[PDB]
């Protein structure tokens, strides 16, 4: 496989690109953004940046473990923010294009 050739290509290389891409392309700086329960809530904290490096040093035992990382990234987002808040509508865009690019799956 293969389909982790098509999730580094292609369904990241999309993501990465992306206008909204950039909160996610490193882990959250809890003390740069004052945000000092980040970790407390968040346990399994995921970016972009993480996958990427995942996939380039072959972290992953298949695909359906790096879909995995790119869920638990938009959750994580979700469970720590208010709905609505900005950093939510631009995950909800990414997360949007992610499900269309992994429907192409092979
Ligand atoms: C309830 C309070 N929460 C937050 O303020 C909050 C911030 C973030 C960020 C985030 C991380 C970085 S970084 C990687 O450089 O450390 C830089 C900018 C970030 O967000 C922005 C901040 C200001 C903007 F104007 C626009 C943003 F996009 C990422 N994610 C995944 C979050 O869940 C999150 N929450």
């Amino acid at each position: 496989t293969n389909q982790l050739q098509y999730l580094l290509r292609v369904v990241l290389k999309t993501l990465w690109k992306h206008q909204f891409a950039w909160p996610f392309q490193q882990p959250v700086d809890a003390v740069k953004l004052n945000l000092p329960d980040y970790y407390k809530i968040i346990k399994t904290p995921m970016d972009m940046g993480t996958i990427k490096k995942r996939l380039e040093n072959n972290y992953y035992w298949n695909a359906q473990e790096c879909i995995q990382d790119f869920n638990t990234m938009f959750t994580n987002c979700y469970i720590y923010n208010k709905p609505g808040d900005d950093i939510v509508l631009m995950a909800e865009a990414l997360e949007k294009l992610f499900l269309q690019k992994i429907n192409e799956l092979p």
